[PDB]
């Protein structure tokens, strides 16, 4: 419950943080 960053979003290629869909 803590992902300020991206180092380490296995993989998640997609995104970096997955705001939600927004621009």
């Amino acid at each position: 419950f803590n992902a300020p960053f991206d180092v380490g979003i296995k993989l998640s290629g997609a995104q970096y943080q997955q705001h939600g869909r927004a621009l």
